[PDB]
């Protein structure tokens, strides 16, 4: 059986040729609205959220972890490091690689991140710590997006990362100092306007992290607080069918302004 809402996603989903997921928590009342909210994406740039976060519960019980510098090495580089190519031969602290990876999607700086904990591992390893049973992190970047329908490396469902994102952001899976710090990263965001956001009110603050892989994989995960009301967290997945797909954060942003409604 579906609603209004989720009919409009699935006519929206039908009209891109796609497959389309989609997780909205409303906090006001812990109600959520799904759209094949169990099934598994390719999360991309999403699953740097997850490592973010894992530093950040790492920084917990060593206080000054996100200032430690981290040499960034020639060899370091993949295929795309807007910030860290900037540090070639030089340092990055973990605040800096946090921030790089999450604001600009710098991929040298999540792989930074993934070594900090240990591997893909260390990065899953936090999730099942905080209660999310279904993420799971393989690869480094940039072979995490290469997004093969039916394949689960690298994948999540919307629910799973809705459920986390809320925990990580509004409740307590985070000591205080550094959910707040994550929420300040995700605000700053600058690769999210034709995502989420261009589908909600301007006034309503938002933070988010995309992500965009093969098989024109288009994602956003995104905490938002609206004018006048308790806070949401929604998470938009998309993949298509073809390997070279284009990407489609207009699909995203058409997501969020029916979710939006009422």
């Amino acid at each position: 059986e579906t609603s209004a809402v989720q009919q409009k996603l699935a006519a929206l989903e039908k009209s891109s040729g796609g497959r389309l997921g989609v997780a909205l928590i409303d906090t006001a009342d812990n109600t959520q609205v799904l759209y094949r909210g169990d099934e598994r994406f390719p999360m991309c740039s999403t699953s740097k959220v997850m490592a973010a976060a894992a530093v950040l519960k790492q920084s917990e019980t060593q206080k000054q972890l996100l200032n430690q510098p981290v040499e960034i090495k020639p060899a370091d580089l993949v295929n795309y490091n807007p910030i860290a190519e900037k540090h070639v031969n030089g340092t990055m602290t973990l605040a800096e690689l946090s921030a790089a990876a999450l604001q600009y999607s710098d991929n040298t700086a999540m792989n930074k991140l993934i070594a900090q904990l240990g591997g893909p591992g260390g990065v899953t390893a936090f999730a099942r710590a905080i209660g999310d049973e279904t993420f799971r992190l393989d690869r480094t970047e940039p072979t995490l997006n290469t997004a093969i329908p039916g394949d689960p490396r690298d994948t999540t469902t919307p629910r799973a990362m809705a459920q986390t994102l809320r925990q990580l952001t509004l409740g307590h899976a985070l000591g205080e100092t550094q959910r707040a710090q994550l929420v300040t990263w995700l605000k700053g965001n600058t690769t999210g306007a034709a995502s989420i956001r261009a589908g909600l009110p301007t006034s309503w603050t938002v933070g988010d992290k995309t992500g965009s892989g093969d098989y024109g994989t288009t994602n956003d995960i995104a905490v938002i607080w609206p004018q006048g009301r308790a806070p949401l967290v929604l998470v938009t997945y998309f993949t298509q069918p073809q390997q070279n797909a284009e990407s489609r954060r207009d699909v995203l942003a058409s997501a969020a302004r029916i979710i939006a409604e009422g």
